[PDB]
């Protein structure tokens, strides 16, 4: 058994969803039999992208193991069924720190770090580090063909490409065929151009993808390949779709992982897409329909609740109802106030970083509570709606987080060392899945049908027990604790149909396939509701 | 006073319309009260644009002087008063046969012939040629920046920039910013790049033409003020409308030209830009409309028909008409036959070359003639009509075109030399204006109001005399004949509605401001027939 | 049998020896037994080096087939039995001229004729009819790699060795590894990147050959072999030698031909190196020595009289006596006089082009002949000798050649139609090997011992019959004539110790193991003049 690999790279412009085929490329030679696994090279100075928010590159995947990465390793996760790690997935910034910690140490003996060879050697290290037993390889190269950005690695992976061998080694390339309308026709000069960058850089691409709005014409891809040093088999097609569980089916359709195992000579075994054909199935076949709002900040860019969105998905595709999502900015519920609420099925507020319009989600919360309207809230949103319920119910006036406010004289949230109480009196950050407690009468307890869970997270303040019984004893149903401490993992409010809120990111957990307990009540209830009021 | 030069290049991709923009800005010149001309430069080893054919770059333009030459001349024409001369524009092939000969005679004294210097003060001089006496020269390089095709040229701008000093030139630059509907947005990082392309040869861009489909937005504008060193009101934005005649406002506008003066210091006159509102007034306020059909070859590509497309649109503007036209391929009237010449008001045949299914021309020709439906043919139209009548009328068996068949035994279309009857006895191309004899009592003389005419021509046979008593005696009117030898130019349908058919080029005279009396006659019968036709 | 390519570049700075290394190699090739040839192709403009003066380039090479060519091509001649032609050597002119000529009388059919694919298509189609029939050809490829000058012929192959497999073709690259004195040290970060600039454009070499002063450290060519993507034992060290012949001594004794026939696989013939052998043993065993004085005018580059001195060096072998060559201009023997002259042995006056000093040249003649010391004269050479002798003893005032000045009186020289008489009485280029016929009674054609003999021409000017009657009556002896027009071909001085000119070119076919009859005989008489003079 020799490890095989298929690096991706592409050019012309970005935002071409590199990440995307390559996903759906693993996933046929799952279909194929094959031990397939994948790799996502970040071109970024950052060493963690804990160091960066949801606005700058949208939600943070959590692996596993723990490991904060790029979101695309998420993705792999909806195509393929091996599991991410910290070794699929790791910055530029990150190989500095390496290389110059190995330096200090002495490890290179008084010889000159130089990129080539040293830099490119911890590339080219951690590559067979996560590749080491898997007969297939995916290779994802952030950043853009011709850019300084990214050089280093692909010179580290010509190295390797040589020393491996061709035989175990396949270069693809996507590209970008636009539509020039004012001509009526595509054009193909910009691949043209980008194959001879790779070329200028010891790179000879041997499959082709031609990103589009459109089919491109054989007789277009004849020319690539002509241009390209290409057979023309090997330039494939990719028009815009509106579903990415749609693309195994094209890549498939064009004989692409044939030619794999013939290079591939690979022995593949016969695609199961059946999932995907259940998922159309669903899709060409709706039976209801529900809105729902989302409050929050960051809606100008839909990516930074991603996984929110595809969450609330996943709970419609079970129960056979649309999703309807309005997004809401918390700061025109303070500027124009609840009128926007109106007209919706059902709330939800998701988390996040950032004050701002904070108080619009307070004030949303509140009307979500008081009109008994379906309501979700994720994180912030649970803080938030603990502060509404603190706030207006157990009259807690100015109830309040310290990350805002230093003296909230209420701090329903705070760090656990900063718990205090209204007169002052007292007594880093929680990731990845960890165990929660639920309470067995619990709504949630019975959603889920187990006495604990495990569930993602990832926040440094927690709801200050100090004042928590004035909250809880007001008339408020704590549904799960944690741990050690029992920290308060979800709420439920007592008579309202369905209000529930919690500390945990259930986004992360979901799938198309298994779907997610919560969702499917949320949605449900937001039906529900519709009904109620029709 | 001394001459001021502005370069116009562009990259990304082909197809941006660095002719329209660079003539829309000559127009703003002009109107700025600045002698203002023109030039283009090709990167075309054809040394004439003679030798290839309408379907490889569209239609040929005339000029004056007769040189045929680059399209983009007739568009020249259209916005600015100069003339297009043979000094106007010139291929890569063309420089290096007069490089190449001037070396043959011993013109470089045994020296070594190079691109540098020989080749690029070959095209510097003939720059320096035709910018005398001019306030300001555009000169247009054709290619794609980046591309090997055009590098000589960039760099005998570079060279001759530095020559003439900074204070006399400005480069200009087309780039795109393609909208990413996946990413809703916009992207300039081609742009960036393409900038630095120019730089990389010896040019700094002093002002940027930003091509889209959509204005670009302003905080746009500025990231690529910043990446590209130019000032933020040096970046200009273009976007998509339907019309060329819009964008001297939108470049007047942005305030274009009056940085360009200050550079660019100008005292520019105010803009007449009254010739378009003209025009923007009768495209809001139509009056009628006609449905026109047009069956030739090339319609694959409008632009294959470009200046006649025009002409039409010029004798529906004086006629206060719509001109709806229907591109017909007459290889399909030869297969389909006459059913897609149905539902038509007037029926139109352009000229050009190349069998393909002429005799589904003659048999629209046929079809228009016989039900009396308006009929306009041009050049080659005009020589299928002649068929047309003479098989059918004059009972000429296989009236034809030595051009196709030598052994045509009614040679109604032959070279002068190759004159001959049906019996066998007997007795290079005709390019520019030439001076046409009208016939006094036609319909052309009058719609012309004029004894004599001068039309641009494009032709190598002509009516044949030997036989041409056969057609006329039949029953056909010469409406005009040449001068030398009065050679058949013009011929009327005696009792057919509007029946015109003429050997000249009408469509490379017309302007959307003057008309042009055979498409306002043409365009008018259409018209006429319509409402007959009801 | 399929034929094999070799193909040879080198970048970093010109003047490396491409040509020398190249024919080594094939020298070796035709040693092991095996059918090798060899073509050139040239980044000029010039179509042929005829248009060139010999100062520009040195000598033109004249094939047997009469073509006009580059010196290496003779060269090659003295590595290999294999015969050059025409087909072996063309400029990037001749391309242009062909393929343009092919555009004018519709070879393309009306299609765009660009670089790609029509000039390359131009190249690689030569370059196969060269190859034909051969196992293995070696193609040089003249400029500097990463200069515009060359890079369609770089393309050209890059696209010609795709289509034939690279089971058939190998990139030998030469670079250069300076010495840096002040660091003490040779240098090779130049060839580094000399590599890189290959690569860029598509091309992987294969065999890198390391020109310097000195031998090349196994470590420093190991270094090289690592960033270079090439086996250490491809890496040839190349340095400076004091005779080319000891070249393929070095290539052999670094395994180059074998690793070519294992690619390279080659049932290599041993090496027959005897010819150097002998040159060895006779250059390291000189047995006496004389002083050969030349007047000429591209005495400022020895490469202009390169073939002459090959040539005097091949008479001094076969009279086993060393040939010291001092240089003179005419324009000297001009101002200073004579007395250069003096301390000379022998007198030699090569041909060429240019008045300048040849009133020296002649006053040389007129020494030498005077004087009574050895003397040989070629092409221009006779053209003095015969104005010196004319002039001086036949009382020809103002003997002298129409091309210099028309009106001379005295024309010795003239074009044939422009023969004429002091009276004015009356009555292109002579190339290539032609028979001449001999004066049984003159030494010369003792000295080959032949009725006639066949040699190679370059002039325009022939002896003007209408007065050589008065020079041959005044006694000089014609030693041969040519043919049909019995054209003075050869003269010698009836008293003379040694005085030889003539038309024709015997350094063309002198060789270090033939030798040459008048060679032979002027460097004799040399070294008996020296020895009467002591």
């Amino acid at each position: 058994m020799t490890t095989n690999y298929i690096f991706v790279t592409g050019g012309v412009v970005s935002s071409l969803g590199k990440g995307i085929a390559a996903a759906s490329l693993a996933a046929i030679l799952e279909a194929r039999g094959l031990n397939v696994t994948i790799m996502k090279l970040d071109p970024y100075i950052n060493v963690d992208p804990g160091t960066m928010s949801p606005i700058q590159h949208g939600e943070v995947f959590v692996t596993e193991d723990g490991a904060e990465t790029d979101l695309d390793l998420g993705h792999y996760e909806r195509f393929i069924r091996t599991k991410m790690s910290r070794r699929n997935n790791f910055t530029t910034g990150r190989i500095y720190s390496d290389v110059l910690r190995k330096e200090r140490r002495g490890d290179y003996l008084g010889a000159t770090v130089q990129v080539i060879p040293h830099i490119t050697n911890a590339i080219k290290e951690r590559v067979l580090e996560g590749g080491e037993g898997h007969d297939v390889v995916l290779v994802e190269i952030g950043g853009t063909v011709g850019d300084i950005e990214s050089l280093p690695f692909l010179e580290a992976i010509r190295q390797m490409a040589v020393e491996i061998g061709r035989e175990h080694t396949l270069f693809m390339h996507l590209t970008l065929v636009p539509y020039m309308a004012a001509s009526g026709e595509v054009k193909t000069k910009p691949t043209q151009h980008s194959v001879k960058e790779l070329l200028s850089i010891g790179i000879q691409p041997d499959i082709l993808i031609c990103r589009s709005d459109r089919a491109v014409p054989a007789n277009e891809r004849a020319k690539i390949a002509l241009f390209c040093n290409v057979p023309e088999k090997a330039v494939i097609s990719l028009k815009d779709v509106d579903s990415i569980y749609k693309i195994p089916g094209l890549l498939k359709s064009q004989g692409l992982d044939d030619y794999i195992c013939k290079r591939f000579s690979l022995n593949c075994p016969e695609a199961n897409l059946s999932e995907w054909e259940q998922v159309i199935f669903e899709e060409a076949n709706p039976v209801s329909e529900v809105t729902i709002g989302m409050v929050g900040k960051y809606i100008e860019l839909p990516d930074a609740y991603k996984s929110v969105i595809e969450a609330l998905k996943h709970g419609g595709l079970k129960n056979r109802v649309s999703v309807n999502i309005k997004l809401i900015d918390s700061q025109d519920v303070e500027t124009r106030g609840v009128e926007i609420l109106k007209g919706l099925d059902a709330i939800l507020v998701p988390g996040g970083f950032g004050y701002r319009g904070v108080e619009g989600m307070i004030t949303t919360a509140r009307f979500a509570r008081e009109n008994n309207i379906p309501y979700l809230g994720i994180c912030l949103g649970m803080q938030v709606a603990l502060i509404d319920y603190a706030r207006h119910v157990a009259n807690m006036e100015n109830a309040n987080s310290t990350e805002f406010v230093p003296d909230c004289k209420y701090p329903v949230v705070a760090l656990i060392t900063e718990w205090r109480d209204e007169n002052g009196n007292v007594e880093t950050m929680r990731l990845g899945a960890q165990q929660c407690q639920l309470v067995d009468d619990s709504l949630v307890r019975q959603l889920y049908n187990a006495p604990t869970i495990v569930e993602r997270h990832r926040h440094r303040y927690e709801v200050n027990n100090m004042l928590l019984k004035q909250i809880e004893d007001a008339g408020l149903r704590v549904a799960g604790r944690s741990g050690d401490d029992q920290l308060v993992e979800i709420i439920e409010v007592p008579n309202h149909p369905w209000f529930v809120a919690c500390q945990f990111h259930p986004e992360f957990t979901s799938t198309p396939r298994d779907g997610h307990p919560l969702f499917a009540g949320f949605v449900k209830a937001a039906s529900e509701f519709q009904k109620r009021q029709a």
